Formats: structure tokens, C-alpha cells, sequence
């Protein structure tokens, strides 16, 4: 236990005043709410209470920014859906305890209700009530939170103009560390109510709100699908040797539920179309089928913001469909067909999904008659593959999905990886076709409309049987997880584990190897 | 869970299963599938009557699997072949012990090499619940 | 050690027990180590690791390990106490919490850890971290001869390892947990003494590995080593045990009943090659045999190759009135195999068209030689269903299995040199984890093969309790053994330890 | 002179009653037999008095293990030729001073007589004082 940190860092005096917490409150609400006095007793992790200061911090990097409330507590914040309304402050701990060999400074500053949002200058948070401390803090820094307000109490309604507490970066971090580590100083975040918290006014219990976290569904990616192609998952793996930010269309979802792109909630709609076909017999490629491009149940297709139809392939290739048709000849009404559409640009064709139309073609010199209609087009093999986004119109732009990024420096994009069916001549490997994340999590997104409270998820993945937590990683609010990987060789992982989130983390959360 | 119900939407009505192409001149390859589960694992007789999302309905089934050919030209192809489902009281196909035999309408000498393919319904031929 | 009240021990009990029975006054100042308590943090782990998790229990001490074989029942609070190993320039924390006796498995991250009443004390404190483990408890009090829901202990990494480390090695921070009851710990009522308990270490018998027998196959044993160019994991269905004492697949307790059965005979002279046998088997202790939960008959052999068993034939043919000749079985597939172990159906055949006029009964089978030994699993059926043993493993990177190596009859026509046929316990291991019903802590022993006159070490192996020896071999060759030393048991391990090279 | 290292590692309490030393064996000997009073006043080096800790060393590895003699002392080890007998304990210090990067711990147990030797694995010897 060396004495040569800061010991004398004690929980110094602000320029405040007490604040009264439920002594207003108590006459304008309609009943007696009393918490649990066992509430007051620790301190917990907040929920937001997680953050890290490496060495690539710029002065003036905002660690992290929580207003008051009941999400400082996942006591307060499963509390929070019974009750509509809370009053009083908190109490919030800082566990700073870096190494011995690091140098730098933090200032937590209180910003007042109606300050504006946004820039919130290094030069400026000064000017608020601060405490200044050092990274090298034995002793938990201990801070008031108080509840400035106008109002008699807040509703729990996130909208709510109150106290916040930022944490400015005030001095680089640096070590004098006689060789070839930078030590990550990994802080922490806890919090209790004070001695007058209180909330108002009981209410039915409702799930679906705020606070209430993100969870995860709880089975292994080897047995989920692939929101790219109808297939299983065969394992993920890391690769900075590929396109570093893609923009994919398919299976790009946001963690606030709303799908971004072309991409379905059902997982037999992806790479898959319907539409009302127009057969031909010719004497030159076979047949031609022109198409009507909408959805597969029924509903009508207007070009708004979406580029294609939901579950349009969003690659490119020569891709093979099946069709069942009504042939005309006498013996067999029924049988599935094989054509082949130019689902690739290939520097020319003649489709543009956009506007609701594409064009396949199968090869077959008798006079195959076919009765048009309503059909649905499904994917058999693969031919030319290439990770492109198409032509939706012929040669013109469209609304896409933007790409995929951006990440910190030194950070990969996670890749779940399938195979396709391929039609392949001289080589005999698989194609590998990836995506940023499964089906099975776009409708988990999708089916419950989450809350996004700062920028990215922090999630981990741990093994069944051993236990043992393979890497940690930050899952964004655009729907893809990118973790922290040094080298440049394909490293793969198991995928017997399950995901786990922890915490929400801002995008200047740097991540072990 | 009951009987033989996955957990994705991708294993209902198909399989998978490590190939052998064999059932020399009746139809065409006589192929024989040993049955295993579609993550990899393999697959131990226990009380569920297939393994999971072995289609259970009687009637002949086309299935669309990836063939790794032997001649020039071409490697990879999708062979479509036919299973047949039902008891019709003479039918290869025993998925509760894992070995499965579906043929082809091929009367051609097409070598195929055997290995690992995942089975896709291409379409029935005469349902039957 | 944050906000629990003091919670009763014999005040409460002691209206509804007959006895209260104090303990030894000296046993209350010394800090006995707890099994299973220890860890090590390297700087390569993520925070949300478990560094241990051990329930409140008379099994925290020796001292009351073996008192609680005198007793009924305990009531009482213990006192830990956790030693950490850091110097000044280390940084990180660990958050010891108190699990309440429910709360009943699961993943906990590090967020929710902090929910309960913890400490949380830093890698670079000096003095051990004294704290309650207070016995919260619905009942009056525990039967010490009952594993009941009690308060645990667990120990999570809170923030990671921020250190430096030369080249090698990598700084691990090791902790330990030290143990010794309250004032307040008793036990309730005087019983006479049990030995199977559940309170007891595996002791294995102390019997060297020559003198053993082999497991699949029915010769002494000659040599254990390792190699990692064989399958590493294979699926034997002999040999197989788990260390509480239950069989796994076709294992027979004795070793007279390996690579063997006892049938039914029925023998027809055919005009083709002979006389070929087609046996009805049944269990060789006389009651019947039901195709189930196993893939054989108990006994029966493993491997793939051609066999040989030899009879009891009480022929009525005149010139000899009970003999012994040979027949041959085959075991592997090889495209033609009409052999069914499952349902009971063994095809071997005499390769003699004499008219041995054979009277059909009861007999068994004691092989004679092998032709053509694979490491192949047979065919149990023909194509068909096999209910077996899971795969051996699997193991950490860096360890492999250890066999030993037997030497079996061979026919052959171009070598000369024997096969090695191999298992992962001796018959002797056998017998002896079956009938003691051990009853398993954690996941694994941590076994010690040292020399008996020498007292020197060979290797630190771990047996899992699935039946089989790990070690942390790194090379490439098959590095052999001496076969004359002696297995001790050391303690109990978790499945995340690290061995020493070899 | 860092005070980062562990200075507050007095000599530790241990569940141990006081023993009589010569005051049992006084009317059983034949004569009145006292050593020089200056052996009892400086702590001089055992003559097996020396070992070392690298860091390739398992736990569980016993360091030293002497019994309790005449042979803990030079100045007894050279006495105790002249005499057939003694009684009586000894006090014993240690010198780990080790570096202020180092980390690690070390347990002196006091194994009682008539106690098997051998193996002494580190899980029993916290059961002793
Ligand atoms: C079954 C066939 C299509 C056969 C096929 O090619 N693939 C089907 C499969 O693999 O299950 C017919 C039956 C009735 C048809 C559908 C329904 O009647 C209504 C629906 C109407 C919109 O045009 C969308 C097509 C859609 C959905 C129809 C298109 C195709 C259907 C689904
Ligand atoms: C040929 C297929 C490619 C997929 C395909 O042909 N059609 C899929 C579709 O579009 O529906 C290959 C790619 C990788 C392969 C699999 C995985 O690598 C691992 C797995 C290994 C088991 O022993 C056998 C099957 C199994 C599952 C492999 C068999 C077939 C796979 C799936
Ligand atoms: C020829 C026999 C093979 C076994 C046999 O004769 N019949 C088949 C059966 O065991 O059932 C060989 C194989 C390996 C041999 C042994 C080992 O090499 C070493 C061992 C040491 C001494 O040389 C004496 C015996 C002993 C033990 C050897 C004697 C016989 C063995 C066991």
C-alpha cells in the first residue's frame, strides 16, 4: 500500500447551497411514498458508470455526461416504473484509482437545468461549481448532486430539464513508466440516493419505458440466422484485411428499433423478392420474365425511402431464383423453374429495383409457355459474387443506408460469418458473405423498441461451459459491434458463447485486446 | 422445446448432413446422408424422434444441395435430388438411427465427391399431413 | 459488511435442538485455508471474471470437515478473511459480495455485483480483509449430512490489472481465503461416527500402475506416456467412469469381464464355409439383456479389428466330448458386417467344414488374437442407432490425455512390432471409484505421480471428473514415464488451472 | 528508506500455550549444567540458515525445514558435543527483504512431533499454528 498517490483528495467544498428534496414535494402530491431505508445503506454502480481515459485523449473530451434521476441507480431505476414522478438528490462516488506511474487531472463540474447542450468548452466548465482531483485517488471521491429545480418535482419522463454532471478531461493523461506500456486508467461510477429522495405517486408497472435497459436474447449465434442470405451462422470472426466500412443494405437495424435500409424483420425475407411476372418465350436467351416488384404478403409498393423492396439482395452477383409458374401444357400444371437475373451492375444491365422492376431469364429452347401472375422469387446458388451495393436505379442515386463507421483508431468491425450456395468453376472454397449483425437481433430490436441512453453498448461474450469471458466489445447505436483487435490476421472465435451487454458507454470507451 | 422444433428460422423443413455419393444403376447416385445436427455437433439417438427441423410430413421431397464435382470446368453445383418422406411400406430412409438415401433422375455417370451439405427444400411432390 | 443485521445463530436453534454441542475453544483463533479458494488475476482478464464462489458450510474448514461426521446438524456464522499478494505498484480492484442462500445461478456482470452487501477492497492493501459470512437461513438449522442452500461468497474482478511484467513471466496476482468459525458456530446432536460422509477427499489406492490391469482389453499395463499425434480425442466405450462413482456406456466393474460375453449358443453346420456362429447374448451375471441406455452388452469390446473368441463347445460328436477350438469374429464395418451388438446378434464363423456336431447352450467367450487393430469405434449396429460415450474432452491449450499403453496379441503377416492399444484408467481405478461413491467438488483433482523411494515428482497431472488424466505436455514427441511411483491426491481444482511444463 | 513495503508484518500472535523448558528436566539430571549468558543475546546465522526464491517455483514448495535442535545455532551445534541432552525452545527471526517490486507470500507453520513427513501439501499447512 504505497502513500506516494494522493491521498489528501478528500470530497472538497462546492459553492452550493442545501437543497430541499421531498419537504416541497410532500403537500402537492396525493399519498405517502416511503422507499426501502436499505436503499440508502450502498453504494451501487450506476448503469451509465463506466468509462476509461487512454492515452489518446485530447484535453476537453467529455468522460461522461448523466443528468439526475432515477437512472444513477438500478434500484431507482427499476423503481421507476411504478411511480410517476421522483424529488431529492443523490450521491455519487468516483472510484479513480489509477497506477502509481500516471499523471493527469479530472474536473467534475454541475451544470445547472436549462444551460445549453452541446460544446461545452474546457475553458467554460470551470466557471460552474467543480471538484478537481487527480487520477491517482486512493479514497473514492465522494460528490453531492443536487436537485436544482423550479418545478415541485420531475415526472419520470426523460425530457425533463435537471441537474447534469459532466466530467471534463482537464489535463492529458501520461505515464512516467520506465518502458513500452500505457496504462488505461478504468474508472468507475456509484451512486446512492440521499437522505430525501422520494418519489411521488404509484402507477401500474410498465415495462416498456426508458430505463430498462438493453437486453439480449439468450442463444448462441451458432444457432441464429443470417440477416444477408437464408442460412445459419458459421462462426464470427475479426479481419482488418476486407472493406474496413461497408455499406450493406441488409440487416442494419438501430437499437431504437428502427430498421434502417432494406431490411426485413422476418428472417425469411432476406435475399428474397415477390412480384407479379410477365412470361415470354423467346427464340434468342430462353425466356424473359419481367417483374412487379412488391412485398411478399400483399402490401403495395410506393418508392419512398427505402432503396428496394424489403429483403432485396443487396449484393452483387449473378443470382439463380426459383419460381413455381403454371405451365399450359397438358400433363403438369405445376413445376419450379430456374432463371437467372442480373442482380449484379456487371458495368451494364437492364433492372432498376428502385422503381419496381427486374428481369430474369431462364434458358430453354422449347416453347415454354407460362401462365403470369403472383409469384415468389427465392435464392438457390450464386455465381460471380461480389460485396457491392447495386444498381437500384440504372445509373442514377437512391437513398442508402450509410456506411458502416465510423470506429476509433485501432478498432475492427465484428464479422458473423456465412456461406453461400455458389456456383463456382476453378476454385473450391466456400464464399464468405458477412454481416454486422443476425436476424435474430433486428427482430429483437425491432419487437421492442428500445432506448438508447448515451452512444454504444458495452457487451462481453462468454463461453457456456468454461465460463470464461472471450473478449469485451461496443456494440453502437447504428446496429454493429466493433472491438479492439492489434494485428492484422484473421483471428476467429468460438461460437458456442452468448452475448451479455453491461453498460452504456460513450464512443471514447477504449477497449482491451 | 418439443419434438424436433429449432430454434432458428433457417432449419425448419431442411438438414444437413456429411454426404456419401454411392446405388449403381437404378435411378442414378444413390447418395447416403449421415444425419447429424445442423450446427456442427453430431447427432446421439436419444428420445426426439430426428433431429431438429427434419421435416415431417409424408410425400417425396426435392431437396437443392451443393455438389463438389470431379470433372473439369466446374467444381461446385447445386444438384436438386428426391427424398421420399412417407412410409409408402419400401423406402430407404431411417432418420431416427441418422443414414437417409435420396436419389436423383440423373441416368448419367455424374462423379460426385462426396463431403458436407446442408439440405434445402427445393419442392414437394404430393403432401400429405 | 454494508447494511446485513447480526443474525442468530444458537439463540435460535437451541429451543428445537436436543444438544448443543460446543467446539474445541482453539480451532476459534487459527485461519484455516478453505478448498477451492484461490485465484490468480493476470493482466489478460477482463473485468466480470468469478475468482470464486464457495458456499457457507462445515466444508470451509478441516477442522469441521471431520467434526461433522460426529454431528446432525451446524448452525453459525463463519469468518473469512482474503489475502491478496500485490505490491505498490499495481492497480486494480476486487468486490467481495454476500449471495443470499437463493438467487439461483446465473451470469452476473459487474454491475450487478455491486447490489449486494460487498466490500470492495484494492489489489494493494496490506493487512487481510476481514469480513462476516453471516448464516441467513429459512430452516432452524443444516443437516450436516444434506447439501442445502447456504450463503455464498463471490469474488469478482471489479477493474482490470494495470502493471508492468519483464519478459516473463506475467505477474499473476494470487489471492487466497482463509476461514475459522464465529463465537457463535455449534453443532447440534451426537450421532456415532459414519465414514461416507459427504465430507471426504478422494483418496486413491495406493497401488503402483505396473500392477494394474488394462481397461480395454484383459493384460497388466506396461507404460504410460503421451502423444499428441494420435486422435486426442477419442470416444472409448471401456474405461469409462465418472468420479462419483457411475458407470459411462459398456464399463463392467470387474476386469475379467472386459473384451467378453456369455450367449446362448446356435450352431448349424453349413455347406459353405464351415460353421458360423450366431449367438444370443445376455448379461454375464446371469439376468437378462434389454437393449437400452447402452451401446453393447457390459463387456463387450471397443476397438476395430478382426476377433477371435475361442468356445465351450460340448460337442456329441465321438473321438473328444468337450473341447475348445477357435472361431473368428470381425468387428470393424468393412463393407460387410451382418453384426448387430445392440439387439444381440454376433456373427463369427469357423473356418473349417468338419462336422463338429455341437450341442447348443450356455457359454461365454475369452478371445484368443486380434487381425487388423484400428482406433476406430465398431459398428454397435449396422447403420443404424448408438446411444455412446461423449468424446474425451476437451482440454485447455497446452494439455493433452494420458494413456496407458497395453500390448495385445497380434496376428499379423508383414510386421512384426505389437500395436499399443491404450484406455484412461486402469481396472483397478475402476472397481475402486464405483464402490467408494465419491461425491464431486468442483470439477477436477489435482493428482501428484511421485516416486515411492525417491519422494521425487514426475508430473503434476489433474484428473477430470469424467474419467480421464490431463497434463500440460508442450512438446511434440511421445515423452514415456516411469511406471513404478505413486498417484496422491492434492486437492481440489477448478477447470481454469494451469499446470507446469513437462 | 521507501515505505512502500509491508513494515506492520510484526511478530504475529499464534494459538500456542507457553512450554517449560528446563524447569521439568532440573531434578532428573545428574548435575547443574548452565550455558554462557552471552549466547542468549545476538542472532546468529543457522548453519542450514539459507535459501532463495526464484521466481520458478511452484506453490506448494517447502523452503527449509529444519527440526528444533542444537543444530539451529553454531555456537550450539559446537556446544552439543561436550553435553548429552537438552531442553528448552529457541528463537528464531527471518530475513525476507526482498525488493520493492516483488510480490509474494510465505507461510512458517510449526509442525507438532510424531507427525508423518513426506508430502506436507500447502493445503494442511494452515492447520497448524
Ligand atoms: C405458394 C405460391 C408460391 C410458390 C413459390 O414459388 N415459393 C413458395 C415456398 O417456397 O413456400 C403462391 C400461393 C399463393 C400465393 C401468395 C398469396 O396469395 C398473396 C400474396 C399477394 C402479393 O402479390 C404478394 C404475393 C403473395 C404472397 C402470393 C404469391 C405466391 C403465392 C404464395
Ligand atoms: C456448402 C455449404 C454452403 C451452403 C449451401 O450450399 N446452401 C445454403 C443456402 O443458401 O441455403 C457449406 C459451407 C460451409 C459448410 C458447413 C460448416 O462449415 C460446418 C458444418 C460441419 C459438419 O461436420 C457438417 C456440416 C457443416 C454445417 C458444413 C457443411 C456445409 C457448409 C454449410
Ligand atoms: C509378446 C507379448 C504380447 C502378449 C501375448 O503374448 N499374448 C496376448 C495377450 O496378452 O493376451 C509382449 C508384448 C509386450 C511384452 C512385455 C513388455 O515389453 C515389457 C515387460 C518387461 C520384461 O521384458 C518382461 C515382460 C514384459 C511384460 C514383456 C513381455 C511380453 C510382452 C507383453
Amino acid at each position: 500500500s504505497g502513500q506516494d498517490l494522493v491521498p489528501a483528495a478528500v470530497e472538497q467544498a462546492v459553492p452550493i447551497q442545501p437543497v430541499a428534496g421531498a419537504a416541497l414535494a410532500a403537500p402537492a402530491a396525493g399519498q405517502i411514498n416511503q422507499i426501502d431505508p436499505w436503499i440508502f445503506q450502498n453504494f451501487v454502480q450506476c448503469p451509465l458508470g463506466e468509462f476509461s481515459i487512454s492515452p489518446r485523449n485530447t484535453p476537453g473530451e467529455i468522460l461522461f455526461d448523466l443528468a439526475l434521476g432515477p437512472g444513477l441507480n438500478p434500484y431507482l431505476a427499476h423503481l421507476s416504473a411504478m411511480y410517476t414522478g421522483w424529488v431529492g438528490n443523490m450521491e455519487v462516488q468516483l472510484v479513480l484509482a489509477g497506477n502509481a506511474f500516471t499523471a493527469g487531472k479530472v474536473v467534475v463540474a454541475l451544470v445547472p437545468p436549462y444551460f445549453p447542450k452541446g460544446s461545452l468548452t474546457t475553458a467554460q466548465i470551470t466557471c460552474f461549481p467543480h471538484v478537481m482531483c487527480d487520477v491517482r485517488t486512493l479514497e473514492p471521491i465522494q460528490l453531492p448532486l443536487l436537485d436544482v429545480r423550479r418545478v415541485l418535482w420531475h415526472a419520470t419522463q426523460d425530457q425533463e430539464e435537471s441537474m447534469r454532471l459532466v466530467c471534463m478531461l482537464y489535463t492529458p493523461l501520461r505515464t512516467n513508466s520506465p518502458g513500452d506500456e500505457s496504462f488505461v486508467v478504468s474508472g468507475r461510477l456509484l451512486s446512492k440516493p440521499a437522505a430525501d429522495f422520494n418519489f411521488v405517486y404509484l402507477t401500474p408497472p410498465i415495462e416498456r419505458t426508458i430505463y430498462r435497459m438493453v437486453d439480449l436474447p439468450v442463444i448462441q449465434p451458432r444457432l441464429c440466422t443470417h440477416a444477408r442470405w437464408p442460412a445459419p451462422v458459421y462462426g464470427l470472426l475479426v479481419d482488418p484485411s476486407l472493406p474496413s466500412n461497408p455499406q450493406w443494405q441488409n440487416g442494419r437495424v438501430h437499437v431504437d428499433g428502427t430498421l434502417l435500409g432494406t431490411t426485413p424483420i422476418s428472417g425469411s425475407w432476406v435475399s428474397c423478392f415477390a412480384a407479379e411476372a410477365a412470361y415470354e418465350f423467346q427464340s434468342g436467351t430462353g425466356e424473359v420474365a419481367t417483374f412487379t416488384l412488391i412485398e411478399q404478403d400483399g402490401s403495395a409498393y410506393v418508392p419512398g425511402d427505402r432503396a428496394a423492396p424489403l429483403g432485396y439482395p443487396d449484393f452483387s452477383g449473378q443470382l439463380e431464383i426459383e419460381v413455381q409458374t403454371e405451365t399450359t401444357k397438358t400433363g403438369d400444371k405445376l413445376k419450379v423453374t430456374t432463371f437467372e437475373m442480373i442482380l449484379g451492375p456487371t458495368t451494364n444491365a437492364d433492372q432498376a429495383p428502385y422503381q419496381g422492376r427486374v428481369f430474369a431469364s431462364v434458358t430453354a429452347a422449347a416453347s415454354l409457355d407460362l401462365v403470369d401472375g403472383r409469384v415468389r422469387a427465392v435464392p438457390r446458388s450464386i455465381y460471380g459474387f461480389q460485396d457491392t451495393i447495386p444498381e437500384y436505379n440504372d445509373g442514377l442515386l437512391v437513398p442508402l443506408a450509410p456506411p458502416i463507421g465510423p470506429f476509433l483508431p485501432g478498432e475492427v468491425l465484428l464479422r458473423f460469418r456465412t456461406y453461400m450456395r455458389q456456383i463456382d468453376t476453378a476454385d473450391a472454397a466456400a464464399e464468405a458473405i458477412d454481416c454486422a449483425l443476425p436476424q435474430e437481433f433486428v427482430s429483437w430490436f425491432a419487437s421492442n423498441a428500445f432506448t438508447v441512453q448515451s452512444e454504444a453498448l458495452l457487451l462481453r461474450y462468454r463461453n457456456t461451459l468454461t465460463g470464461q469471458l472471450l473478449f469485451e466489445c461496443k456494440l453502437y447505436n447504428e446496429g454493429y459491434i466493433a472491438l479492439s483487435y492489434s494485428g492484422s490476421g484473421p483471428l476467429t472465435f468460438p461460437t458456442d458463447g452468448i452475448f451479455e451487454v453491461v453498460s452504456w458507454v460513450p464512443r471514447l470507451y477504449q477497449l482491451a485486446s
